């Protein structure tokens, strides 16, 4: 009988070349990447297919290829396991997959949706090339001195010659395990410095800049003019935002949450923790990834092993 179910919607790293070709046959797909294409003005669906793979992790491109995508996704489970969707309790989509959830919770259009990603995409990148930033995907410990990492590494910057450097926490995602984003110098520096810290280990991202952090701040007026034109509703499902890891309330607020969220780090092992919560004696609802990639899984599996026993994904490839 019928489980509740929650859906989780991938950002920016889960595009792959490809993607999209387990979706064509579904009813309703084609139409998606034709009215994208209208939108965006050039073949989101051929650049998604076969690339260039550079080009598709574009951040102006994998954005929207993403957001298609995950709601092409979101019709292929619906024809395959209707219940699935009709039992939805539940929605988070990582960065710009909250765009996606709140498109699939009813409170923005899909051509408005897609419009409002386009922009916050081209903002992005623009804010990207002002000065040089990135991403760095750091495991840690209980131990972990996060915000000593990050003073030091500021503070380090200014020894070079870098003006209110950024360095500091731009995602959450599982337990111990932080995204710091930043100047490329101070990201630099704790790559170098990582066990001093009692960092476990770190990676440098292949993304453009230093996205959710105040380097993402010349994006937010482009980003809030975009979202002026767009009629946001009330979700429909329960859709958790990256801002704070609650569920958005007041439809009014929810243009000012999207703003904000660009500038501010994504709460995403907090939101694992808000939805995972069940009442006295409830099941655990079936999670079903609905995009590209497995990675929203994996964390999953870091965040709440029980949970992800009844986690899939819908293969877009």
């Amino acid at each position: 009988m019928g489980q509740c179910s929650v859906l989780l919607f991938p950002g920016q790293g889960s595009q792959v070349v490809g993607m999209g070709r387990g979706l064509l046959n579904y009813p309703r797909v084609r139409e998606l990447y034709a009215a994208a294409r209208r939108v965006l003005g050039y073949d989101l669906l051929e650049l998604s297919l076969h690339g260039p793979q550079e080009t598709l992790d574009r951040t102006v491109h994998c954005q929207p290829a993403i957001f298609v995508a995950s709601l092409a996704a979101v019709e292929k489970l619906h024809h395959l396991q209707p219940s699935v969707i009709e039992n939805c309790v539940a929605a988070a989509g990582f960065s710009v997959g909250e765009f996606a959830a709140l498109v699939f919770a009813g409170a923005m259009e899909f051509a408005e949706g897609l419009y409002a990603v386009k922009i916050r995409a081209e903002a992005m990148q623009e804010a990207s090339e002002a000065v040089p930033s990135g991403m760095l995907s750091v495991l840690g410990q209980p131990q972990s001195k996060f915000n000593f990492a990050c003073l030091e590494a500021r503070e380090h910057c200014k020894s070079l010659g870098i003006e209110n450097p950024v360095c500091e926490v731009s995602n959450y995602l599982f337990p111990d395990c932080r995204v710091i984003s930043g100047h490329q110098e101070a990201l630099r520096f704790l790559q170098k410095n990582s066990s001093k810290f009692h960092f476990r280990r770190t990676r440098m991202l292949p993304v453009s800049g230093a996205f959710h952090t105040r380097l993402m701040e010349p994006a937010v007026e482009p980003l809030t003019q975009a979202l002026k034109a767009v009629d946001i509703k009330k979700p429909l499902v329960s859709v958790y935002s990256n801002v704070h890891g609650h569920r958005y309330r007041h439809p009014g607020h929810i243009h000012k949450l999207l703003a904000q969220q660009l500038v501010s780090p994504v709460k995403w092992e907090q939101t694992m923790h808000a939805i995972y919560e069940r009442k006295k004696g409830r099941g655990f609802p079936q999670t079903f990834e609905v995009g590209p990639g497995r990675q929203l899984g994996a964390i999953l599996k870091s965040c709440n092993m029980q949970a992800w026993k009844s986690y899939s994904a819908v293969d877009v490839l």
